């Protein structure tokens, strides 16, 4: 699209509507890009000392990129509400994108006083790496995404990637890519960039939880009719004599009876507690948490596989690094305490995978004999086994939305483990830069770089529609199901509403099991 | 195809042509077959005693068969080159066979003094197991495949196969398959067979190598929005006191950042050193060498599952069983000398799957507490898991190309272990006998197994042309990519050449990983 | 072409002919081929020692070739003296070449006492380099091309070529091409291999 400097290049659609099957939310929020880099790439590296686990070699670019991998940049509390509230799953189907209005501005520090105005001409430019030939970095749950409020104008991040490396030094293998080596679309005000996108059959996100569990799942009235070993030994006047006898497994028996699949897979986690006192005082924060190491580089295991947060009645503990934790609108950065965060649950799933903190089950050692005990132990990490299902993380509304799916000779299961849609070719990263502006040249030639610039930034609206299907309801469950509700007691604050100073803020994380279908 | 006694059955072929998206790989060799046990099928077992873990029982017979799964019966160093210079990967897409101007002689032995003459009628019966009713054998790594070098002559292979069996002795579910129950075909001289093959969509062999890597994979510029666990005890005066604080994971903080998805599996091997000197000094060559067991007999763990061999500046070591390893043109068969030997080495995928000699990770052990401390213990055999992903074992010239998938219940990801492509129906067995000559037969009657025959075997050539698919490149990659050179320097001899005594011989082995990827 | 065992694949053509403008000269003779370096290729290079002007790296192989560039392996040298006596110039547009005949001969050497013997069905396999892909040695002067005397018979020469070399030893440019790596085209007797070519306007050689 182009046109005129006094025509607004596109309106303001920030709507969203619900069809029955499918739902749409459009929705446009204004931004503003500075220039990155003084318009250079630099090269960029972990600090020489910093251990080990720590290193890195990579580029920081002059470009900077849009992200909306956040699904608040889409749903609206009360929205997101509806869907959460009356749908057994849904997922992604198409999208369209289109920036517009855009205005390139150009400020003048003179002295003390800077004043900014209009540099008409000047020119921002866009360019979507749709042939996936740039180092994916959304999906990497960072933070740039969009403003879950409308009203809340944002900043446009940098881009920035890394290669390989051999310490804080670069390792031949690493690629530099450089984002000129594009096809830019160059626009001037009166321009505006449309695009749009369709996702791939995916599955829908499980957005119920589970009424059955595995073990209990039979039924009570009937005993099976295949036998299990009741007892071994057998009372011999005194003394007991080694006599194996079988029962039939019936309600009583439970634990005992035969089944058909296993829960999900495990990786044990620390376990902490909300309540200070009961954790052990130390620093076993790295020390003690669970991790996996590649070429000699220890790295976290966070989002671990996913598996239920804690046993009936202990809402109070946690994985160390097994669920996902936002922060309350404000906190800080590094070392904030417990009460500025809010940490996820996932108790749902307890029915399916086992409990990050404690072990899988128990296997025997070794093969008992008359003069040899039976052995037994009890398993802390099991991978993969037949016959096993399970349940993925849940989604969260200030959750990511999905992530790209490794281009590797082999995958198993994608569910991206931060949670999230995993796609194979996911909505194409979109960058975009200010053309440089050489302020004032010299009379006399030079071949040198072009150092001096003219200041200036630039801003305009962006808008993003997403298209997505549902799965609804249908159970022929009698006595209610849970809702998601807000409080009905008089408060302070409206929760998702701004203060008095109108500031936003998410009260709490919300999920999306609520409504509850058999397993 | 059918003619005359003087006339070539078929011309000579040998070929490579590529076409930009395929590339033909045609290629002719002179071979020559015996007459093998004497005409009769034998049984074979173990030797009594043996070390149980090496017991077995089966047959070997008369006929012999056909073999070409290995890449250099086809590529030629150079033509290799290209391929692995310019191509994000390749499969195999259909090929053509011919067996032609075939040639039956018969040696005299009459006392000190052999004379070999043409037996013009005699025949050489041939026969392909297209419907895989025997014993696959081929894929077994074993060695009588084409020669690399055309000029040279060749061999050809004696078919033996093996069933059940309780220690040296056979079982009665094993079966005994017989060659003549097939419907041979019979060539006499002036007689060709040809016939065709079709391969089954496989996927191409990733031929490149990754720049990024799991752990190092998002946006340096940009710490996330999901916070970790940064402290766990406090500053408390002179004491700590536990107090759980956490942090939002930036670049300094790295190690500790939230992901997606997990390294492949890993089963520990034990490491070497190239250099004599670090190497304990004893036999632990079976004792401490990773294996798995059947049937109560251990085997060993060759070509473990793929996984890279040595963390950064550790080239010197390698797996004890982790690895492919060539012989050196000449290195005779048992315990020759490390001087001897080419090892395979796969830094490549450093990457993406864990190291073969080091731990996948470290799972915690207990539940800490006030009054115990957290525990952890490190994990030396990953079952796959979800979110696990990875890269297979690289190829090499002169490796194996294809391998059966076992007819079986169940397979997961069956890229063959010892690298190359995994087939349902790969190329059939390709059989071959000479149709016994009964010499002067008694005058009076006898209803004896035949035992006295016409001494001789055959000879004449065979051509084996495949058609190959593949990928093309197409990286943004600014900086140059590694490619495979020969070097510069003088030498005394070319590599990939005949020697002063027209020997060819094989350098070093070449890999298909030189082009590079981001993951 | 093919055929049968007893049946002559070609006739003996060597004949000359004059039409006033063109001229064509035709000629057949009988050769010979042994096996060379016993059926290997064989890498070779000067003598270590030897002046450094005479060093050398390169390959011998089981391979023989043909050559007829010799003037007189189609002149005779009446015929010659008729060009050469009357022509301002002339030059060379056009040839055809044919093998056949073949026979393949298996010598025993049994104590004191050969004995050779046809080997019928074996072969031999002969291939046009038509994409000169291959180290043209023709054109050095060297000595193994047609008998200027029809009657005469001959041993065909073995191919060998040379490389680069960093004195008597080889440096890494150096190529080593196999023959095999070709596609031969196989005859046994009753068989025969003909081709064609066609010259590229060139300058009529001065004769004046």
């Amino acid at each position: 699209g182009a046109d005129g400097v006094g025509n607004s290049s596109g309106n303001w659609h920030c709507d969203s509507t619900w069809m029955g099957d499918r739902v749409i939310t459009t929705s446009t929020r204004t931004w503003a890009l500075p220039t990155y880099n003084n318009h250079l790439y630099k090269q960029i590296s972990s600090q020489s000392g910093a251990s080990n686990d720590n290193h890195y070699f990579g580029y920081s670019t002059p470009w900077g990129y849009f992200d909306f991998n956040r699904f608040h940049c889409h749903f609206s509390p009360r929205d997101w509400q509806r869907l959460i509230n009356n749908n057994w799953g849904f997922r992604p189907k198409r999208l369209n994108f289109k920036l517009f209005n855009i205005q390139v501005k150009e400020v003048t520090q003179n002295d003390g006083t800077t004043t900014i105005a209009n540099n008409l001409t000047s020119t921002v430019q866009v360019f979507t790496d749709s042939e996936y030939q740039l180092p994916y970095v959304l999906g990497s749950a960072h933070q740039g995404c969009l403003p879950p409020f409308p009203a809340d104008v944002f900043m446009v991040p940098q881009y920035g990637y890394l290669t390989l490396n051999n310490g804080s030094q670069a390792v031949g293998r690493s690629s530099f890519y450089c984002l000129e080596y594009f096809p830019s679309q160059m626009l001037r005000t009166g321009n505006n960039f449309t695009f749009s996108y369709t996702f791939e059959d995916v599955p829908f996100h499980s957005s119920y939880a589970h009424s059955q569990s595995l073990d209990r799942l039979m039924n009570p009235l009937i005993d099976q009719y295949l036998y299990y070993l009741s007892r071994t030994n057998t009372p011999s006047g005194t003394t007991t004599q080694s006599r194996l006898q079988f029962s039939q497994a019936g309600a009583s028996d439970i634990r005992d009876q035969s089944r058909n699949w296993l829960p999900g897979p495990c990786y044990r986690q620390q376990r902490v507690s909300k309540t200070s006192a009961d954790n052990n005082n130390s620093e076993y924060s790295w020390t003690g948490a669970t991790k996996y190491h590649l070429n000699g580089r220890d790295s976290l295991v966070n989002p671990g596989p996913a598996m239920a947060s804690h046993k009936d009645d202990e809402e109070k503990f946690f994985p160390q690094s097994g669920v996902l934790i936002f922060g309350k609108q404000g906190s800080e950065k590094t070392n904030v305490d417990i009460e500025k965060v809010m940490i996820t649950d996932e108790e749902e799933i307890r029915t399916t995978n086992p409990v990050a903190t404690e072990q899988y089950g128990s296997v025997s050692t070794n093969l008992q004999r008359g003069n040899r005990q039976a052995a037994t132990a009890d398993v802390n990490t099991q991978g993969v086994l037949p016959g096993m299902v399970w349940q993925d993380r849940d989604v969260y509304l200030q959750g990511p939305i999905w992530a790209k799916i490794p281009h590797t000779d082999g995958h198993f299961h994608p569910s991206p483990l931060m949670g999230g849609f995993g796609l194979k070719h996911p909505p194409p990263q979109i960058l975009i830069k200010n053309t440089p502006v050489p302020a004032n040249p010299s009379t006399t030639f030079s071949a040198a770089k072009f150092a001096s610039f003219i200041t200036q930034y630039s801003t305009g609206q962006v808008s993003v529609e997403i298209e997505w299907e549902l799965q609804k309801e249908n159970s022929k469950r009698w006595n209610p199901e849970i809702q998601y509700t807000s409080n009905y007691n008089k408060s302070v604050n409206v929760d998702f509403t701004v203060d008095t100073n109108g500031v936003y803020s998410e009260p709490r994380p919300i999920g999306t099991r609520y409504l509850t279908r058999n397993l």
